[PDB]
Order: C-alpha cells, then sequence, then structure tokens
C-alpha cells in the first residue's frame, strides 16, 4: 500500500452539512464548522499512522495501526467513543467506526498529489479534497 505521509491543504468539500447533522452536532457548531478550511496532516511509518485534522478553532488527532481495532476517543467531535478499524482495500484507506451511529466511517485515497476523503454517517456522505504541500524551504 502507498505511504500517505504528508501535509495536505484544504481544497473543497460538499455535504459537510449532512455529515455534521448525522453526528447530531448542534446548529451553533455546524455554523462554525462550515466556515473553516481544515487541513490534513498524516505521519505514516510502517503500519502505524497519525492523522491530524487541523483548524484555527479545534484540532482532532487519531492514531492507529492498520488492521488493529481500537477505542477511538471522539468526545471532542460528537461526544462519543467508537470501536474503530482501519484497513487497506487496494489503494484506499478504509475506516469503520463502530458504535451508536450506523454507517460511520471514512475513506482516503490519493490521485497524484490530491488527497480525497469520503466521510459517512447514517445516510450522509461528505466528499472532501486536499492537495499535498511540497517541502519548499
Ligand atoms: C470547530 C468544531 C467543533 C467541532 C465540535 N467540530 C468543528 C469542525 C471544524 C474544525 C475541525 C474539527 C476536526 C473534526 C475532525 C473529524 C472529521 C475529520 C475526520 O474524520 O478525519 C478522517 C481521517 O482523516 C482521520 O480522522 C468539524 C468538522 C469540519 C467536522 C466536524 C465533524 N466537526 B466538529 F463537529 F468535530
Amino acid at each position: 500500500p502507498p505511504n500517505l505521509t504528508g501535509y495536505y491543504r484544504f481544497v473543497s468539500q460538499k455535504n459537510m452539512e449532512d455529515y455534521l447533522q448525522a453526528l447530531n452536532i448542534s446548529l451553533a457548531v455546524r455554523k462554525i464548522a462550515l466556515l473553516l478550511k481544515p487541513d490534513k496532516e498524516i505521519e505514516h511509518q510502517g503500519n502505524h499512522m497519525t492523522v491530524r485534522t487541523l483548524s484555527t478553532f479545534r484540532n482532532y488527532t487519531v492514531q492507529f495501526d492498520v488492521g488493529v481495532e481500537f477505542e477511538e476517543d471522539l468526545r471532542s467531535v460528537d461526544g462519543r467513543k467508537c470501536q474503530t478499524i482501519v484497513t487497506w482495500e487496494e489503494e484506499h484507506l478504509v475506516c469503520v467506526q463502530k458504535g451508536e451511529v450506523p454507517n460511520r466511517g471514512w475513506r482516503h485515497w490519493l490521485e497524484g498529489e490530491m488527497l480525497y476523503l469520503e466521510l459517512t454517517a447514517r445516510d450522509a456522505v461528505c466528499e472532501q479534497v486536499f492537495r499535498k504541500v511540497r517541502l519548499v524551504p
């Protein structure tokens, strides 16, 4: 599987409204979240990954070894905890977050320097795109 290490700048998103509602995020917080352009930073070493979502209001970091289910602390996101498993399906990094919310998870994949992210919760599907930042001193 590919190595996903990189810093990727926000490009676009669609239907984040839907995903936020599906996680039961309040109107006040959804209004804030829809204004921001969070970046994605990944540290992928061997079979271990750290994935950071970075914004001026709040950051969220998760760590994992691919293939090992773990308790994901999402209390800073939607107040919940999940039993989360990340796998590789061809070149897609697939995450299933098992818990209260059905169909919860996400999928990354790369096309050149564009990093795609699909986010799901209940019947909501959000599509995001990021672009890798080149290491220019
Ligand atoms: C400010 C605030 C507050 C709060 C609470 N909020 C916000 C916002 C904005 C800011 C940002 C934060 C971070 C998040 C993370 C998760 C997703 C990604 C992910 O999943 O990823 C995936 C891979 O890549 C790893 O992980 C938001 C959004 C945009 C969304 C959401 C849900 N939100 B929330 F409701 F949490």
